[PDB]
């Protein structure tokens, strides 16, 4: 338990570009991005994918090259996880299908701070009062993250938490279609009785700290809903802008 | 081009426990060609749902050792060159249509005349039995050996085999394929490989590359009438269970 908890760390750390720890001391504890000449400014050099349109519109695509891009870490990252690799493929796909979103937005509580956000390797960073200037559709729908980050960094998890969190939310038994539901859940109840003794360890004094983890997942649960119904209205309602074939995939049946 | 082959060759190799080329050695393991050869095979050659009648328990065989070459499979894919870079749902979508295709193919390499190997060649089933068999599952046992007599006619090898069956697999014909593109790029690699390869093993034999495509296609006519086949089984088979896999596999094709 605590030598898979370990295992699980190091499939983290081998697979991620960006650690929380890296995050929080790059933001002090980069390129300001805050109007349409700095992000044009990025775009050439200090910084840094369709056809352009509009700074809404092109701020919504790189939250996109960020998301698919996140999602072939979280894949390298299961796939890292002994149990994880031994469920038919489908399976496999089905968790990740309903769990990436889920676990990107609890990841995106390490690059983020109450002003905004780290963007390309953390780079550059993005004010939350420009994301917030944008376009009502995708201004709306950037907002809540941080909403739910903030409260998520007040938790002072490090990547050790982290990537055992990561691991609960993308094995988990609800997903739809699953197929074998026992297996998952019996993997996640491993996952989750590993979790609950690291905790104790890392973080004597936190009390109540693990049922409020708990909470978070289905905190992350509701969050992605919404951002999907979010999403619905932009395909909907957005009709130049496109969507990433694989987004396409994944919102699919949401 | 010549690596390529010879890579997809080994992870032929050590990814199949049986080969043609050691099936053909075992075959120049005990006969069953009844109800009590079976019984003993199943006593002796220590190769379920409780036992139903012989013909649903050979039925239950099949699917099991379908069940594991899928398994297989999916690990030899992994093997193949680019296979892996493909996003996990379009490697499923390769595999969901193309699997019995695969198998098909290679049930050639343990198939005789007479019958074919189980338990990894210490079993011999006659294909009299198997025609013996109650009515319905006796129907779609004996077209493989039909396609498999015609079949072993080309006397392909192992390593003409893994560039074959590599080639099945990256299909970019297979519906809900996300990049179509990329799939055929990969296809016509192992195809050009496919192509020299049977230049140098196969030089005395003529249009054997051609030949080859066209065993593509009929492989790809005989999973249609086996899918049909297997929807009327569990039809009209009420109480003969389907491996949840091989359930999930049959649900969209028709
Ligand atoms: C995970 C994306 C991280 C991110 C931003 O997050 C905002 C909070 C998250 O907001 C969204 C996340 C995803 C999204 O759509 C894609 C999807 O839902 O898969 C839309 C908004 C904002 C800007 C950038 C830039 C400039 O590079 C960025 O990389
Ligand atoms: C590939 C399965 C190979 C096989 C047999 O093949 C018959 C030709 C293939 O026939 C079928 C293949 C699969 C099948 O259903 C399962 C599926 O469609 O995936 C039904 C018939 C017959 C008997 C056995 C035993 C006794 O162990 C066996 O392992």
């Amino acid at each position: 338990l605590k030598a898979f908890s370990k295992h699980i760390y190091n499939a983290y750390l081998k697979n991620f570009n960006m650690t929380k720890k890296k995050a929080r001391s790059i933001l002090t504890g980069p390129f300001v991005i805050h109007d349409i000449e700095t992000l044009w400014q990025a775009e050439k050099g200090l910084v840094w994918l369709p056809p352009y349109k509009e700074i809404s519109v092109h701020v919504f695509y790189r939250c996109q090259c960020t998301t698919v891009e996140t999602v072939r870490e979280l894949t390298e990252f299961a796939k890292s996880i002994p149990s994880f690799s031994s469920l038919f493929l489908n399976d496999q796909v089905t968790l990740l299908k309903y769990g990436v979103h889920e676990a990107i937005f609890a990841m995106l509580a390490s690059i983020v701070n109450k002003d905004g956000l780290l963007v390309a390797n953390g780079s550059g960073f993005v004010t939350r009062e420009f994301l917030r200037s944008l376009r009502k559709p995708f201004s709306d729908i950037i907002e809540p993250k941080f909403e739910f980050a903030v409260k998520f960094n007040a938790l002072e998890l490090d990547d050790s938490d982290l990537a055992l969190f990561i691991a609960a939310i993308i094995l988990c038994g609800d997903r739809p279609g699953l197929m074998n539901v026992p297996r998952v859940e019996a993997i996640q109840d491993t996952i989750l009785r590993a979790l609950e003794f690291h905790l104790q360890a890392n973080h004597p004094d936190a009390q109540q700290l693990f049922p409020k983890l708990l909470q978070k997942m289905a905190d992350l649960r509701q969050l992605v809903t919404e951002h999907a119904q979010m999403m619905q209205r932009i395909k909907k309602t957005e009709t130049e802008t496109s969507l990433h074939p694989l987004l396409q995939e994944i919102y699919k049946d949401m």
